[PDB]
């Protein structure tokens, strides 16, 4: 596979908390302050994130906007609901195959997200401020479908039980 | 040509300082204060840039560090020269074509870069803390030969008159 020789050549290894593959590249020396972060952090942090086909990568959130960037592949779906209780979807890829598709998507902070495709994407994600764990939030499916009932189909696809 | 349709897709310009095109297509509400930097800054600016074979992107430096992604095309050749006065070569592309290219390449603060490519390329391009034009800096080619000698052949193919 095409896969397999990515996953070997930039050193990927399975993600915690999603299906994909993951290696953090970069993260920036200066330091930074804001208002609503619990002390100092990283500038900028950048990483590699593969997915495949039937698995997706369930809905969480953070603090900072979140920046993809596509690389090779296939098409990327990018589901959000925002705090208002809307929906919206984004289409990370290449548009001289795929019209509708870009090859920059940023997603606002604190909007919750979940992604799939339908082939396999290589793409390189951004985060700033940089990642931090106490920034992270994973989300729970039944507090989300207490949260945003008319949004249960996609919610029940994109969680686990 | 797939160059014009890209052009006109994302709606690109020439650049003023350089041979390629671009647009900035984010650019940061977060404002951060740093040392060596003079007032505030965003946290992070991206823009899409493009280059095609012939003009090279002359020699310039920044006070930040400077993040490229490769999204489409040929493979990219990036000059530096660091205050050390030694010179390195890294190569921005699509492994799988082209087995010595990676598809993120971070130059360093304060180092003195160019570009060139055999084709045509195009990249995402992202600068933390963000681009600010009081942080930027042109080469001269008298100024560039007179502290780095060891080096005039590079630098006269990539500086103007």
């Amino acid at each position: 596979e095409e896969v397999k020789r990515l996953i070997a050549l930039y050193e990927l290894t399975p993600h915690p908390a999603s299906g994909g593959w993951f290696r953090e590249t970069y993260r920036s020396d200066v330091q930074v302050e804001a208002e609503g972060f619990d002390g100092k952090r990283s500038v900028l942090t950048m990483i590699y994130y593969l997915m495949q086909a039937g698995q997706p990568d369930p809905f969480h959130r953070v603090k900072s906007d979140e920046t993809f960037v596509h690389n090779l592949g296939g098409s990327m779906k990018i589901h959000m609901i925002h705090p208002d209780g809307s929906y919206s979807c984004s289409i990370l890829g290449n548009p001289l195959e795929h019209p509708e598709a870009r090859h920059q998507v940023v997603v606002p902070r604190r909007v919750w997200f979940a992604q799939e495709v339908d082939g396999y994407c290589l793409a390189s994600v951004l985060v700033a401020p940089g990642f931090d764990f106490k920034d992270f939030s994973l989300g729970k499916r039944e507090e989300l479908i207490k949260e945003y009932p008319q949004h249960r189909d996609v919610i029940m696809r994109c969680t686990s039980s």
